[PDB]
């Protein structure tokens, strides 16, 4: 088995149009949730969202090229560009076959589907764009990123709802571990702030109806009542360790563990007691050859729903036992909102920079202690702490549980 | 590394509502393409399709349950049920954590999206179904199959257009090979015969406009002029070899190789010369530890487009050299049509049964020999041949190349 390290990061999030700005704002407790502007809030029961602020696709694509891509692909391209540049990796004819792409999206180009189907209904089938299919399908992130950078290794896309980016990064990790690539551009992207997405998640009763952006998203708080929808992308460059050292790559950390399990319980509700989530975390630390006491920080899934935050706490107690009270946990979704398929990529990056800076970003808005959620969620204020081993959890709708482990190197 | 075998098959296809019927009809050269009935052909420029014939979801689901699933998930459930039953594998509390699901769909629940968005427009956001999101997303196949069978191992979905099922099976193969599951329910499902799908593929100029079902689909024929859309699903049970022997499982063959590469060329057009497809085939046989001369039969991607069939022939010549003329090739899409994300699952099954029966199903409708496509495509009539090693190719839109290798055991 090959060792695998992270040599580049890139992200666009509701708290920054690059990874470093996002992380600086996360450490400051900046709230990315605000009154919705992508859609008219007067026309929906949900009035708030976590949107990108002043994101300009023209910094990465010509207008003509951008028109042939959905927003979610804009975010994948921007984040991949920043990650590739950050990594200094040169992809040329000599290594292109050994550099792949594994970028997921949970729902893909929903805005494109809405726009093109309206054209179909109002103007006829002949007026549908020749690029409708490629623009809508969730693998267009990987497809476009592969073309942009000349990456000729495996070109794939995992789609597992909120776990999309975490599974994708884990799957890319396994590609390198087994020797089938020397580098991977990997993560997730999501642009789910659309009228049908809002209508569907509202019909499913998944979204908080609290219109106050200062209290709506409050993971692990007694008064939480649903998730807040966000958007963006998070991409990392994974690289085989000897390859990285040979070129002198800057290394953020080593990726050492991947756990993935299924609840086999219900299509949208997570399983009682965090049964499957616990097995995913344990599988991930077992994959890393580490005992539970070695984990210093958990970047939680922590979506601010009644079930998730309860079940995730219970799963953490199951896996970590007496150590559950000793480690630190935080949900950065308290600041970014729930970016769905992108969340694991953004949060993997935050977990990596927690190692770098030895600072844990807080769970903001945590004001009312819950009797069940009684662990240490780093409420409200960032905390300095020696962090050497981190895990990032995504326990997504559909029973898709995924955990990644990163370790200082 | 663990060895991995196939212990169950299940499929619904345009030439049979079970795998054995489909394969018997494939060996007989039965044409599954006919005048379209799912949609009104008088309302579209494409008049033909490869539809399931007399498929009844009520044999697998109660009416109330079926109403909460898109057609593509109906096909995944039916095929998974038949595959699990065929395998005799018992999934209970003692092994549920070691049985996973990796089922892909290329476009997911497009019909559901069409229906629910029309409700949104005509009746308001409040009338959208609470199950819209789960029904539409492509991972609902895996999600529902996991619940149905109690499979608590990895629960994932790869989405790579026409390569979806081939990548999914390969990814599941790698899970077992590295020790992370003892069995996997894996493959692909697609229900793409919808008005927006037709409109999009027609706008992209990908579909043949030939309305004659007896000549429209003709892979490798000089007069081919686009693919013909089909539907269905193909699922296999992969199982770790020692686990299979310990319970006396019936074994169809061993899965020994998986190749996956990217063209990095264009979002819909395949790369000239089959450059990436060749690397995927070579990677797959290298993974199997076999030289090119060991391959007896190629179940081609063979979609009946000008570029694909040409480029695939060129890639085969690149990989197999002097042996390219000696092995046998056939496209069973000549009979099933192009079932998109399901194709690799259906075709993996056909490749497995080619080993079992030592009979190669033909490329039907191959009447006019092409100067470029001059290999042996088993035209028109099935052929008896000693087949011990087979490969199945999917070179899908978006630059997603995937190949699987199966070998007699």
């Amino acid at each position: 088995k090959r060792r695998v390290v992270v040599t580049g990061i890139g992200a666009v999030t509701p708290i920054g149009n690059d990874a470093e700005t996002s992380w600086e704002n996360a450490k400051k407790g900046v709230n990315g949730v605000a009154k919705m502007t992508r859609l008219n809030p007067d026309d929906f029961p949900v009035k708030i969202a976590a949107e990108l602020k002043d994101f300009d696709v023209e910094k990465y694509l010509e207008k003509k090229e951008a028109r042939k891509m959905d927003r979610f692909t804009h975010y994948a391209i921007a984040s991949a560009e920043m990650a590739v540049q950050d990594s200094g990796l040169v992809i040329d004819d000599s290594n292109a076959n050994r550099v792949g792409v594994w970028i997921g999206s949970g729902i893909g180009g929903m805005e494109t589907f809405e726009t093109q189907y309206e054209i179909f209904l109002n103007r006829g089938h002949r007026r549908v764009s020749p690029f409708f299919v490629p623009m809508m399908i969730p693998d267009m992130g990987s497809g476009q990123v592969s073309i942009r950078f000349g990456a000729k290794g495996i070109n794939s896309t995992t789609v597992t709802a909120c776990a999309t980016a975490t599974n994708s990064i884990g799957d890319a990790f396994k590609v390198i571990e087994r020797g089938d690539a020397d580098a991977m551009i990997t993560g997730g992207a999501e642009a789910p702030i659309t009228k049908m997405s809002l209508a569907g998640f509202t019909a499913n009763k998944a979204l908080s109806l609290n219109p106050d952006p200062e209290t709506a998203c409050r993971p692990f708080d007694k008064d939480r009542d649903g998730f807040i929808i966000g958007e963006g992308a998070g991409i990392v460059i994974l690289e085989e360790y000897e390859h990285a050292k040979a070129r002198g790559a800057k290394i953020y950390a080593e990726i050492v563990g991947y756990g993935a399990t299924g609840d086999a319980y219900h299509i949208t509700a997570p399983a009682p007691n965090g049964e499957g989530a616990a097995r995913a975390m344990k599988m991930a630390i077992d994959d890393a050859g580490l005992t539970p006491d070695k984990v210093d920080y958990i970047n939680a899934h922590g979506t601010s729903t009644p079930y998730n935050d309860e079940y995730e706490t219970q799963a953490i107690k199951t896996v970590f036992g007496d150590h559950a009270k000793k480690l630190a946990i935080s949900s950065t979704k308290s600041m970014t909102g729930h970016t769905l398929g992108a969340s694991g990529g953004i949060e993997a990056i935050f977990a990596l920079l927690t190692i770098r800076d030895n600072i844990i970003a807080p769970t903001i808005h945590l004001k009312n202690q819950d009797e069940v959620c009684d662990l240490d969620y780093v409420p409200n204020e960032a905390r300095e702490a020696n962090v050497n081993v981190v895990i990032s959890n995504s326990f997504g709708f559909g029973g898709h549980n995924a955990t990644l482990v990163f370790k200082r190197i």
